[PDB]
C-alpha cells in the first residue's frame, strides 16, 4: 500500500503548512534550524484532525519555519505548494521517487543519516542562497518524516529540475568519474534515456558549446557549489543536465554540428556527507567535479 | 603607554586587511566565523612585519573572512576602512573606546567572554542582517585582540551612531528600566549630556512624534532586533539616540512644541549573554524595552 503514504503525505503537509498559514510571520532565527513538529492523524479523526482511509500515523514536520522561509525566498507561494501537492494524485517512478501531477515538484526519501544532515546543512544552506543567489543545489521546500506501524519513511519536498513542459531531449547524470558511468543498458532502452558519463564523452565528443558570456556564469557558480558541497564534506552528487534542441528558464547553447540548444542544469543527490574516508578526498571530488563539467562538458 | 595599544591597532589592522585584499575572493562558509588568525610583529622587525616604537605583539583577527563580508555588505570599501583607522591618529574617551580621526569608526574593548561570545553570534548575525536590512544592531567591522606582555586586550571596531558632521543637541541612552536611570550629575555638566531614562520621561514626556508613516517601521525594525536579541539570551542593552533639530541619514520627527527634528538610533551594548537568570527574563528585558521606546519614546 504505496495509496497509504501518498494520502498521509498529502494530509500531513495540508494541516503543517495550513496551521502556518495563520500564524504570522517572523524571521528565521538559528533556533529554528532544529526545531522538528508532530501532528497525529488517527484513522477514526480527531478535534485537530480528520479521519482517513489509512491507518493511524504520526507527520512530522521538521524546521517548519525555515522551508517556509526557504519557500517564499524561491517563489513558492503557499497556496500553489498546498495544492500541487495535496490536491492532486502523486505519480510514482521507477531511493523511491514521487511527482505531482503538475511536474513541478519532486519527492524523494531520504535514510535517517541523510535527513538527519539535512538538518545539519540548514544554516550553511542559509548562507549560500543568500550570497550566490544563482547556485545549482537542490531547491529545499520540506523535510517530513511519516511514521508507520514500526517504520519511518522520510521526505524531503525539492524542485523538478526536469519539467514535462519542455521537451528533453538529451539527459545525463554527470559525476567527473568513470567507472560504471554508463547507462545500464535496461535504461538505453527508454526514449528518455539517462545517459552517464562515458555515454556523453563519445556521443557529444565536441561537447556542448557556451558563449563566452554565458560559460563564466556556469564556471563561476560552479566553483561556488564546489566549495560549499566539500566544505560540508559531501559526495556522490551528480550534474544532471537536460538538453532541448530548436527549429525559457534555461541556459543557450551551440551544438558540435551548431544547431541551438537550451540547456537546464542542476547538482542533485548532496545529502551523503562524510563528518573511512580521506581528510582531502571531498575535495578532490570536486575539483574533478567542476574541472570536469567546466571542460569536457561545456566549453567556450 | 595607551599610545603603545593604538600603535599596535593601527599596524595590525593595516597587516590584516592589507594582506587579505590579496587573496582573492569567496563565499563566507559557517567554517569561517570560528577561524582565528595571529601574526606576530616584534619590535626588532620581521620579514613579514615592520619594526616599530611599541614593544613586541601578537596581533590577532577573529573569523577575518566573515568580516570582510560583513564590512562590504556596509558598505566599508577595505581602503577607507584602512585609511580611516590605520593612518591617522586615534582619539581616547572618558569598558574603554576610542574614535578614528574621521568621527565614523568606534572601536570598544570587550571581556574575553563578551568576545568568545560574539564569535558564536555571528551565524545569527549573519541570518539577521539578511533578513532584516534596516536592523539597529551595531554594524560589526572588525574582531581583534592586542596580546600584551602577558595580558589580552579585544576590540570590536564598529559604527560611530552619533558623529561629529551632525549636531546633536540631545543625547539619550534609554532601557526602558528606571532604577539610576538619570544622568550622573558629572555627566549632566557636560554641554553634550547623555541623559537616561528618567531623564527623558520629564525632559520630553509629551515625546518625539513620527509620521504615521516612519512610525510604523521603527516599531517593526524594533520587534524584529528584540527577537533576535532574546533569542540569543542578551540584555542590558540600550537604544542609543541623538536629536538633532532644524531652522541626511536619520529619522524625521515632530517635537511636542511643534519644532522639525532628525533623529538618530541605534541599539548598544548586545554582548553580555547568559546562555543566574530565569529562562524568560531576557524575553522579559526585550518586551519591555520595545514597549518603551515604541509606546513612550516614539509615538504616532
Ligand atoms: N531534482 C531533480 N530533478 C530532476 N530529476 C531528478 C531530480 N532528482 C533526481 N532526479 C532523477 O533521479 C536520478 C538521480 O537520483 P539520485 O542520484 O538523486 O537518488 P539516489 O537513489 O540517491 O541515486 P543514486 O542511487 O545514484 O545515489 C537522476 O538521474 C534524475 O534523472
Ligand atoms: N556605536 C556607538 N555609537 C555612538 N556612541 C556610542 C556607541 N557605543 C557606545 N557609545 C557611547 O558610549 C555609551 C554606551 O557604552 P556601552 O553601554 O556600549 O559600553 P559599556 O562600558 O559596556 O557601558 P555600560 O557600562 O553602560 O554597560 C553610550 O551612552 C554612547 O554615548
Ligand atoms: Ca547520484
Ligand atoms: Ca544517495
Ligand atoms: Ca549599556
Ligand atoms: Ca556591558
Amino acid at each position: 500500500t504505496s495509496s497509504a503514504l501518498k494520502g498521509a503525505i498529502q494530509l500531513g503537509i495540508t494541516h503543517s503548512v495550513g496551521s502556518l498559514s495563520q500564524k504570522p510571520e517572523r524571521d528565521v532565527l538559528m533556533q529554528d534550524f532544529e526545531v522538528v513538529e508532530s501532528i497525529f492523524f488517527p484513522s477514526q479523526g480527531s478535534s485537530s484532525t480528520p479521519g482517513h482511509h489509512h491507518g493511524d500515523f504520526k507527520f512530522k514536520t521538521y524546521a517548519p519555519i525555515a522551508f517556509r522561509y526557504f519557500r517564499e525566498m524561491f517563489g513558492i507561494r503557499p497556496d500553489d505548494y498546498l495544492y500541487s501537492l495535496c490536491n492532486e494524485p502523486l505519480i510514482e517512478l521507477s531511493s523511491l521517487f514521487y511527482v505531482s501531477s503538475d511536474d513541478e515538484f519532486i519527492i524523494k526519501t531520504v535514510q535517517h543519516k541523510e535527513a538527519e544532515f539535512l538538518q545539519t546543512l540548514l544554516p550553511g544552506y542559509f548562507m549560500n542562497l543568500n550570497q550566490n543567489m544563482r547556485t545549482l543545489l537542490p531547491k529545499f521546500y520540506g523535510l517530513y518524516c511519516v511514521q508507520a506501524d514500526g517504520k519511518n519513511i522520510r521526505i524531503v519536498v525539492m524542485n523538478n529540475l526536469l519539467p514535462r513542459a519542455v521537451p528533453m531531449h538529451l539527459k545525463f547524470n554527470l559525476k567527473g568519474s568513470t567507472y560504471k558511468r554508463r547507462a545500464s543498458p535496461k535504461e538505453r532502452s527508454k526514449g528518455v534515456p539517462t545517459y552517464k558519463d562515458l555515454d556523453f564523452m563519445q556521443d557529444m565528443p565536441e561537447g556542448i558549446l557556451l558563449e563566452n558570456d554565458h560559460y563564466t556564469a556556469l564556471s563561476r557558480t560552479m566553483q561556488r557549489d564546489c566549495r560549499v558541497l566539500q566544505s560540508f564534506k559531501i559526495m556522490d552528487y551528480s550534474l544532471l543536465v537536460g538538453i532541448h534542441i530548436l527549429h525559457m528558464g534555461g541556459i543557450p547553447a551551440f551544438n558540435s554540428k551548431g544547431e541551438r540548444l537550451l540547456v537546464f542544469i542542476g547538482i542533485i543527490d548532496i545529502l551523503q556527507s562524510y563528518r573511512t574516508v580521506s581528510v582531502h578526498r571531498p575535495s578532490f571530488y570536486a575539483d574533478r567535479f567542476q574541472k570536469f563539467m567546466c571542460s569536457t562538458v561545456f566549453r567556450k
